């Protein structure tokens, strides 16, 4: 989409390592739709990563391992408090159910910032 | 109904939370007319809820557990009085006998305002 998201929307931004720690990848700014009520796995997410590779040139690279203190993460500004709120979700295997925040606004963006291990295919 | 109700309804407002208390959906007014008379029960009420979150994006997601310190409460104007009275009805499995409450306002709010723990289906 050229105009910003109308809902909410994964952000996904990485930096890709190799095996010791030599910068490869700045993160680059990629946005995936997801909606409340969805259960997002560090499988998925895992999965996530790899398609914003191929958005660049390590496209046929596969993630190795993710920086495992990574967590998801939300901003948004508190209508009725006046105040900034934030919610993190860690990355675990079972995963955490996407809540719907459309009260205080319509299109948060889940934000994954993180360094992630890359290998070529 | 677009206008305010006639008769006797049920208000639920509820927090739908995860089984490690994230809140996922907030409070949405959902109105269900009620007759005096009516016997409302537990599992009657854990119905309510589940219809009043298809009227949302957790349609899919179906109760686990409510908060079992919830109870179900009315708030009027006594005419005679002069003075606010509250009724609260505790909510169990043999549940309470809706009161016909017409001689005080013809449309009651019977409020339920809770969280409960759900789960998809």
């Amino acid at each position: 989409s050229y105009f910003e998201p109308t809902g909410p929307y994964l952000m996904v931004n990485v930096t890709g390592v190799d095996g010791k720690g030599n910068e490869l990848l700045s993160p680059h700014y990629v946005e995936f739709p997801i909606k409340p009520g969805t259960t997002l796995t560090k499988e998925k997410i895992e999965y996530y990563v790899e398609w914003a590779l191929d958005a660049t040139a390590y496209k046929e690279f596969r993630v190795v391992e993710l920086d495992p203190s990574a967590k998801i993460e939300v901003t948004y500004y508190d209508k009725n408090k006046k105040k900034e709120e934030t919610k993190s979700f860690p990355i675990t295997e079972k995963g955490f159910v996407v809540p719907d925040l459309s009260e205080h606004i319509k299109n948060p963006g889940f934000n994954l910032i993180t360094k992630v291990v890359i290998e070529k295919k």
